[PDB]
């Protein structure tokens, strides 16, 4: 059955942008890209995508190994935090501690998205 488990994951990641869609528009789409500091040609189509990909799977939350906060960008995530006087914690992965992300207003309301379907999808990493 591990055709049917394909569709599945499939099924649930469609879904999930048609419904951001619904809450976010080419124009709150690209809202939510450039608070992320990205503005792409293969964007808003892309910014569905991609974005209900992070919102499940794994958009960066703090560490709190450094009691730090996850910054990253795509394929170079860098979480960066304060946990000494003199020593804190930078933790170099492609992907960052994966917990739901920082969404606009909107985006926001998006909580069910990952409990639905949270695999581990692709991100916005080429
Ligand atoms: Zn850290």
């Amino acid at each position: 059955k591990l055709e049917k488990a394909l569709k599945a994951q499939n099924d649930l990641i469609w879904n999930i942008k048609d419904e951001l869609k619904k809450v976010c528009s080419t124009n709150d789409l690209k809202e939510l890209l450039i608070f992320n500091k990205q503005q792409v040609p293969s964007g808003e189509s892309a910014i569905l995508d991609r974005v209900a990909d992070g919102m499940v799977f794994g958009a960066l939350l703090p560490c709190e190994e450094c009691s730090g906060q996850l910054v990253f960008k795509s394929d170079a995530y860098y979480c960066t935090g304060d946990v000494t006087a003199w020593t804190k914690c930078m933790v170099k992965t492609q992907t960052p501690n994966r917990k739901e992300w920082v969404t606009p207003k909107e985006f926001r309301e998006i909580s069910y998205l990952k409990k639905l379907k949270v695999k581990k999808q692709d991100r916005i990493f080429p």
